[PDB]
């Protein structure tokens, strides 16, 4: 039993809710919140900009030190950093950005990072400003993630389409 509330159950392990991941994180304080990161951990917009703003820029400060030490992530890769005031940990996961020409096949590799954590609050990877079809992202999630994932979808119109079209 966990503290996630109001989710529709999609499969054995995947749950979905129309919710602002920032507000959801602040309420649940999950062990792991997933950020829709880029390889530079520059959290300017989309989910990343919103999560970072909610940390009063502490996420960005921590991220800049991480990059200065380790260099950029790989597309499809991840790193674990602090969750600040939102979660115990933040898993920064880089899905491919279609508006940069990156191979959509890397979306499965990106979701594989979720399997290293028993329970996660997450957005749909590569959705929103990353340019991929959120319906496809949900399919890859369900077919790749085996751990328990709670998906927060900001847009209500999108949430309804994802549910109604789910196979
Ligand atoms: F860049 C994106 C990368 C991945 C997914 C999404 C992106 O764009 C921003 C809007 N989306 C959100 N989804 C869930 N929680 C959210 N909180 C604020 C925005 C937001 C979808």
């Amino acid at each position: 039993v966990n503290s996630f509330s109001g989710y529709l159950k999609l499969t054995d392990n995947v749950y979905i809710k129309n919710a602002d991941i920032v507000e959801e994180a602040k309420k649940v304080k999950p062990t792991v919140v997933v950020n829709a990161a880029n390889v530079y951990l520059k959290h300017g917009g989309g989910v990343a900009g919103a999560l970072n703003k909610a940390t009063n820029n502490a996420m960005q400060v921590e991220s800049d030190d991480y990059i200065a030490t380790n260099g950029p992530l790989k597309v499809g890769g991840s790193c674990v950093l602090s969750g600040h005031n939102l979660a115990k940990h933040c898993l920064h996961v880089v899905g491919p950005n279609v508006n940069k020409g990156e191979d959509i096949q890397l979306l499965k590799s990106a979701y594989e990072n979720f399997n290293q954590h028993e329970v996660l609050l997450a957005p749909l990877l590569s959705a929103g400003i990353f340019g991929a079809d959120p319906i496809h992202s949900l399919r890859v999630c369900v077919d790749t993630v085996r751990t328990n994932v709670y998906l927060a979808v900001f847009d209500k119109n999108l949430y309804d389409k994802l549910v109604s079209s789910f196979l």
